[PDB]
């Protein structure tokens, strides 16, 4: 299931990264609002 | 807390978009893990 496999990944992510998936995950929902 | 913030975000977005999130995660980790 994506989001608990994203929290899979995101456990082993120095913060630094795990900002950048959550910085993308906002992008992601702007673009979904533009459908 | 980043991953509680990127679950509430990816919890606003379809399935494909959701994949995308998990895959930017992904990409971070080999990143991390080559670094």
């Amino acid at each position: 299931e994506n989001i608990e496999e994203t929290i899979t990944v995101m456990k082993k992510l120095e913060e630094p990264r795990q900002k950048v998936v959550l910085d993308t995950a906002k992008i992601q929902l702007k673009e979904q609002d533009e459908q």
